């Protein structure tokens, strides 16, 4: 029982022919714009949970009998598809039957003394004949679409279901670009596939029973006519096997660009910071340039392809006869029979000129199956390699050596230990030994070479790097789960999240953002702690989640939850800490360096070992929503779009192309009316010689319009590149130009989606809509100026039929172009689940959350294919429509023309049938070319979006520029300074007042949530201040051009973040200096030892946004990053947070004597390193509080005092 089921399930036979089902539809649509709401609920077979499983099921059984071959397995939808044949079949035979009637009629109306029964008779056999092909084509039809339709579900529902299951090394291999790639491009190419599958024999056959028609007429002579055509196959074969190779190459390229632009989008915030946006727009320029030079090729060899088959029956036409006259000299000697004989060959350019998309098709849909097939082949992760025992140790490693690639050496060598029920252990040791590692092991995230491994119970995961949804922060803490008022409140309350929850605009339910771009650090860890805690599971594994808070919040957490006196007091935890404070509470504590476990045991024991920790611990110890849906337009498209669209093509080439077309349907309407006047003419004796003088006159016209053909083809696939070329670089350069606010609002999927599909749409389609609307636009023009002066009193007639097809094309398009925009709309929502996914795999895994996610997957896809069925139907609506309209009008000429056979105009009236159909057909022809491209703009529309938003302040001002040495003093200002993230949200700064002097080494301290960050945000001027001003060196900042700001001061961000490419790149992407330089970089950094140890020294391939190598080693590139620039205004944002104590204290001293005349400001927690400062500045909620030397603040006994009893530096 559904509460709005679709009613073709309900529907009577007659309404299921004729598609009458949708008329409500259709009407309500003309009324007022159609919505998402009253779009019906899908066939249970149309659905991902029907449709998926029998797909996937057969690759399980077929890829375990096994190569393990794709074409074989799309045996799924045959069976369905079945059934088209049969229908293709009887419309073929009804499309041969109609000519014969029409002679029979042609030749009955000049035959004056025939009955008059007989006449109506055929009148009455045409219509029926017509209504029938009709009815069966567009059942074909139906079925063909809702084939390709399934197609796209499974295709997409198959790679979600892969990409959960898939390795490490693999997805290092398959990257998010690829993945994207398949859901999108490879979906749609299997879809174009799905109609022009039927034709591979459907044309051959009507070839075959053309062909027959002439050995009927003309005998044995027709051989030739079969020699030309077999000659030509190899041509277009050789063609076919050139192409498969660009469009291979092509993809590839459009691979590596969407897998850049996903980097980019990760972290616009760093680019913005850093002033690096041009490098980037360079490299996906660099990339563009690439796939649109090779997509250029493939258009020359269509170019080359449908040239050769335009001009075949012509050629077949001049060798058929050639043969006649060099042996048969005796018997054969005819002029009217040539006429019979061109009006049989003139039916072989039907099925010859739709072949070259038929060809185009099975290589772009072959290219598209390999790669697929290649990507569902990939070895997935088995979750047997753990033996997972039910609910007498709780975890044991027993000499097991994990590697995180099968053929690289391991990362693990051979580790022992084993953890009893109810046991809090810590891990410790240097930066990049494989700590997040071991607890990757134990999750079976990484292959293991050999050993033993048993984990009893179920495992909760807190990683290092925070995973946050974008639904409400309740939510995330819930994770799929039933409430518990009691427990919930407890667990909130045990991880200090009440403060957060206050500060918060709507407290809990709030819009928590796509990354959890709204919450600071500490914030974010919390929450993604809190989420872990509440789950309740038997193993806990932490990977460090007391870094990003203070020392308060810190002990509260350990008090209160992860301690022996918490929540988590009964629970096996094994926890990964960087901190010395609570390893005396720990239970055992292992030491491991180098991927090998140096040394375990308790606190008291490893200190009497007087090994090489012991000597390490002696030195140290309603609601507001955030993210805005994407919403479609409402009126009818402007004008604006179709003439940007035309205004990138360029002047040029639109002349040349309109003039082509004209030369090709002027040759086209010459040869037409030549032949017909050529016909009536009487066999005299005389004009011997004048048939083969006129037939090769047919044969030149036919390789001029030949020539012509190839021409527009050409001038239109060239002008669609310009247009794709331009349009591009002009949405790049918005998105880059826009401001930090808009990412935070909009979604990755809504950006994915504009970038993939919609270009893609714009490179590929609207070329081909461009050459078919034009071709329909002049053969409709092309008949009526020849009915028109052949009857100049049939102008009465051609108004009327304008007007009634015109006023159909007005009605339909206006709903057909609004279902477009909601299905280019809804599937948004899939890119942004896609991504989400991809990145927390991990943790989705930990929590066997998998299930959840594949149905939350299934039932996104399902709005998109609820958007898009009407739309195909309403297609089929609308020919079946116009096509019985076309009967009607040509059964009234054929009646007319029987009524009136002998009465008055003879001659005239009999011809009048004959282009009645032409005109009907080719007026059939414009409409449906008219809403296609109609619908097709829309991806312009799409792209064209981003130009009226809001745009981020001039890059170069180049009046107001200040000079070359401008930072020459670091003399920062602060003059009644507020800021103001939102527009209707609260302040997060307010009336700040400070003078920060040339060359002073200002700390920045407070509680989580203060406005430390918000600060160093400001002064880049990433947000423009609400209130007051900031002064650096007797200049204001706010009338300079941002990129003249940018580059003169640098900030180490608080996410250290890397971008896809050699590891020399992430330092320096413009490649401004020389090797020696980058390394005396890394040897300041503290990673010369690691960085020179690697295969590849500089360059290391960095993937998957840095993944390739730990968080700590990302804190040291992105240090070096800084340390090159060498600027002198400098900002620390918590540079030293996921990192050793011993490697804090080396990059601490680096800045002590590199940065030592520059002006430094650091943001810290660890108060350890701000004790040797000048001056600190000490910020609670908004306001700047007691500030001074550190010394000074401690003499004072106020607020600093207490945050460094805490730290236990007093
Ligand atoms: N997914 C991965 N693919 C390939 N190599 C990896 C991967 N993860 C880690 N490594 C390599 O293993 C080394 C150390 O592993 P790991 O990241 O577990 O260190 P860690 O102890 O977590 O360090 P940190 O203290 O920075 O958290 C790194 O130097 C890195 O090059
Ligand atoms: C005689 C005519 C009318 C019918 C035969 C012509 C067509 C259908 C034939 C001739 C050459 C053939 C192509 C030759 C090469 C390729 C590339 C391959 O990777 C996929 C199949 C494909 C694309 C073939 C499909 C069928 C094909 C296009
Ligand atoms: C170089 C050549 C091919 C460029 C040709 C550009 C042509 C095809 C463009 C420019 C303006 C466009 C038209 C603008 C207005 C409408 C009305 C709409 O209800 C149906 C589409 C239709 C009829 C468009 C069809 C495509 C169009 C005619
Ligand atoms: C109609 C008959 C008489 C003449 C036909 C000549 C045609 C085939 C010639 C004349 C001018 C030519 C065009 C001139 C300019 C360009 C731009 C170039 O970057 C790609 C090829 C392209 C698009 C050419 C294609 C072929 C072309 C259209
Ligand atoms: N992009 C943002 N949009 C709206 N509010 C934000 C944003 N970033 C941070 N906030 C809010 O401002 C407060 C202070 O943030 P911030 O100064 O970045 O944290 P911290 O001082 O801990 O580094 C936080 O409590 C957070 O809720
Ligand atoms: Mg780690
Ligand atoms: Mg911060």
């Amino acid at each position: 029982n559904d509460p709005n089921p679709c009613p073709e399930s309900s529907a009577s036979f007659l309404s299921r022919i004729t598609f009458w089902w949708i008329t409500g539809m259709m009407v309500q649509g003309y009324r007022q714009p159609l919505e998402s709401t009253d779009l019906w609920s899908l066939n249970k077979e149309d659905t991902s949970e029907q449709v998926v499983p029998v797909l996937v099921k057969n690759w399980k059984k077929e890829c375990a009998k096994s190569p393990s071959l794709f074409k074989v397995l799309y045996k799924t939808f045959g069976p369905y598809f079945l059934m088209s044949f049969l229908f293709k079949a009887v419309h073929d035979l009804m499309m041969f039957a109609g000519p014969e009637i029409l002679k029979l009629l042609i030749n009955f109306v000049n035959d004056k003394k025939a009955p008059e029964w007989q006449g109506y008779f055929y009148t009455a056999l045409l219509f029926i004949s017509a209504c029938l092909q009709t009815l069966v084509l567009h059942q074909y039809f139906h079925i063909c679409f809702v084939s390709g339709m399934r197609i796209k579900t499974a295709v997409i529902g198959a790679v979600y279901r892969k990409a959960l299951v898939i390795t490490n090394a693999a997805r290092k291999s398959s990257t998010v670009g690829e993945i994207v790639n398949l859901m999108s491009v490879d979906a749609q190419r299997f879809m174009d596939l799905a109609t022009y599958i039927n034709m591979i024999w459907s044309a051959p056959l009507q070839v075959i029973l053309a062909l027959y028609l002439l050995w009927l007429n003309l005998g044995p002579s027709v051989l030739a006519g079969v020699a030309v055509m077999v000659l030509m196959v190899p041509l277009n074969a050789v063609m076919a096997m050139k192409t498969k190779t660009y469009q291979v190459a092509h993809m590839k390229s459009k691979d590596n660009r969407i897998k850049l632009m996903n980097e980019i989008l990760n972290g616009i915030k760093v680019l913005k910071l850093y002033a690096w946006e041009l490098a980037f727009k360079d490299k996906v320029l660099a990339i563009r340039q690439e796939e649109l030079k090779v997509l250029k090729k493939s258009a020359y060899l269509a170019a080359v392809g449908t040239f050769t088959w335009v001009c075949t029956p012509f050629l077949v036409a001049l060798s058929t006869f050639a043969v006649y006259v060099t042996v048969d000299e005796n018997n054969i000697l005819d002029a009217q029979k040539a006429f019979v004989s061109l009006a049989l060959f003139n039916i072989l350019r039907f099925p010859l000129n739709i072949l070259p998309m038929v060809i185009s098709s099975i290589v772009q849909a072959s290219v598209s199956l390999k790669r697929l097939r290649v990507f569902l082949s990939h070895e997935d992760l088995d979750p047997d390699s753990i033996q997972r025992r039910p609910i007498t140790n709780s975890i044991t490693v027993k000499n097991a050596t994990f590697t995180w690639a099968r053929n690289d050496p391991p990362t693990l060598h051979g580790i022992t230990f084993s953890v009893p029920e109810g046991s809090l252990v810590a891990v410790v040791g240097q930066v990049g030994c494989g700590k997040s590692s071991l607890l990757s092991a134990l999750l079976a995230e990484m292959d293991k070479v050999e050993g033993h491994v048993t984990v009893k119970g179920s495992v909760a995961y807190v990683p290092q790097q925070a995973w946050i949804q974008n639904i409400s922060l309740r939510e995330n803490i819930l994770f799929g789960r039933q409430l518990q008022e009691r427990y919930y409140k407890a667990v909130v309350e045990a991880c200090a999240l009440l403060p957060d929850l206050e500060i918060l605009p709507s407290g809990d339910r709030t819009e928590i953002g796509e990354k959890g771009v709204n919450l600071s650090g500490g914030q974010k860890q919390r929450v993604s702690l809190a989420r872990a805690v509440y789950c309740d599971s038997d193993v806990y594994l932490l990977d460090d989640p007391l870094s990003a808070v203070d020392a308060h919040v810190g002990k509260h957490i350990f008090e209160n939850v992860i301690g022996p006196k918490g929540l988590l007091k009964n629970k096996t935890r094994l926890l990964v800490t960087h901190a010395i404070s609570y390893l005396p509470q720990m239970d055992v504590i292992i030491v491991m360096s180098g991927g090998k476990i140096s040394e375990m045991g308790s606190y008291q024991e490893l200190l009497a070992r007087d090994g090489a920790f012991a000597e390490f611990l002696r030195t140290y110890a309603e609601t507001w929503k955030l993210v805005e849906a994407d919403k479609a337009q409402t009126g009818q498209v402007k004008l604006s779009v179709y003439w940007d669209y035309m205004k990138a093509i360029g002047l040029f080439i639109s002349f040349l192309s309109i003039f082509l077309f004209l030369c090709n349907h002027v040759a086209s309407l010459v040869s037409n009316y030549w032949l017909s006047l050529w016909t009536d003419d009487p066999i005299v004796n005389g004009t011997q010689e004048h048939t083969q003088v006129r037939l090769s006159v047919y044969g030149a016209l036919g390789i001029s319009q030949g020539i012509t053909v190839f021409g527009y083809s050409m001038a239109v696939s060239i002008g669609g590149i310009f247009a794709s070329r331009r349009l591009h670089l002009d949405l790049l350069h918005n998105v880059l130009r826009s401001p930090i606010s808009f990412f935070e609002r909009t979604p990755s999927g809504n950006l994915v989606n504009r970038f993939s599909k919609e270009l893609d749409t714009v490179d590929s389609m609207i070329p081909q809509v461009i050459k078919m609307f034009m071709g329909s636009l002049f053969n409709v023009i092309g008949a009526c100026i020849i009915i028109l002066l052949a009857t100049p009193m049939a102008a009465v007639i051609i108004p009327p039929l304008g007007l009634i097809y015109f006023f159909v094309q007005r009605f339909y398009v206006a709903s057909s172009r609004q279902l477009k925009r909601l299905e280019s709309v809804s599937r948004s929502p899939v890119y942004s689940h896609f991504n989400e996914t991809l990145l927390g795999v991990s943790v989705i895994r930990a929590f066997e959350e998998q299930e959840r996610f594949i149905r939350q997957s299934d039932l996104k896809v399902d709005e998109n294919q609820k958007a898009y069925y009407p739309s195909i139907v309403a297609n089929r609506w609308l020919a079946v429509r116009l096509e019985c309209v076309g009967n009607c009008i040509v059964l009234f000429a054929s009646l007319f023309a029987v009524i009136s056979r002998h009465s008055l105009s003879a001659g005239l009236v009999g011809l009048s049938v004959s282009y009645s159909l032409q005109v009907t057909t080719y007026l059939n022809w414009l409409v449906r070319m008219s809403s296609e491209m109609e619908t097709n703009i829309v991806a312009v529309e799409r792209l064209k979006e981003y130009s009226e938003t809001e745009k981020e302040a001039p890059w170069q001002i180049q009046d107001m520029a200040p000079p070359k040495d401008w930072p020459q003093v670091g003399r920062v200002e602060f003059r009644d300074y507020g800021l103001r993230y939102r527009e209707d949200l609260d302040l997060v700064l307010k009336h700040i007042n400070v003078t920060i002097d040339g060359g002073e080494k200002v700390g920045i301290v407070g509680r989580t949530g203060a406005g430390k960050s918000s600060l160093t945000l400001g002064l880049f001027r990433i947000k423009e201040s609400a209130e007051g001003e900031i002064i650096i060196d007797d200049i204001n900042i706010a009338k300079i051009g941002l990129h003249d700001l940018r580059f003169k001061i640098t900030i180490i961000p608080q996410d250290p973040v890397l971008f896809s490419g050699s590891l020399r790149m992430n330092l320096d992407p413009f490649s401004q200096y020389s090797d020696e330089e980058v390394w005396t970089s890394l040897e300041l950094a503290h990673l010369k030892g690691f960085v020179s140890a690697l295969p590849d020294k500089l360059n290391h391939e960095c993937a998957e946004g840095g993944e390739n190598l730990s968080v700590g080693q990302r804190q040291l590139v992105c240090l070096a990053r800084a340390l090159l620039r060498k600027t002198k205004i400098l900002v620390l944002d918590e540079a030293t947070a996921a990192v050793d104590l011993e490697t804090d204290d080396l990059i601490q001293s680096t800045i002590r004597t590199q940065f030592d005349d520059c002006t430094v400001l650091t943001i810290a927690h660890r108060l350890n390193t701000i004790m040797d400062y000048t001056r600190v500045i000490v910020l609670d909620k908004g306001e700047i509080q007691e500030w001074g030397s550190p010394s000074d603040l401690l003499q004072q006994r106020g607020l600093f005092y207490s945050m460094a009893k805490d730290s236990g530096l007093v």
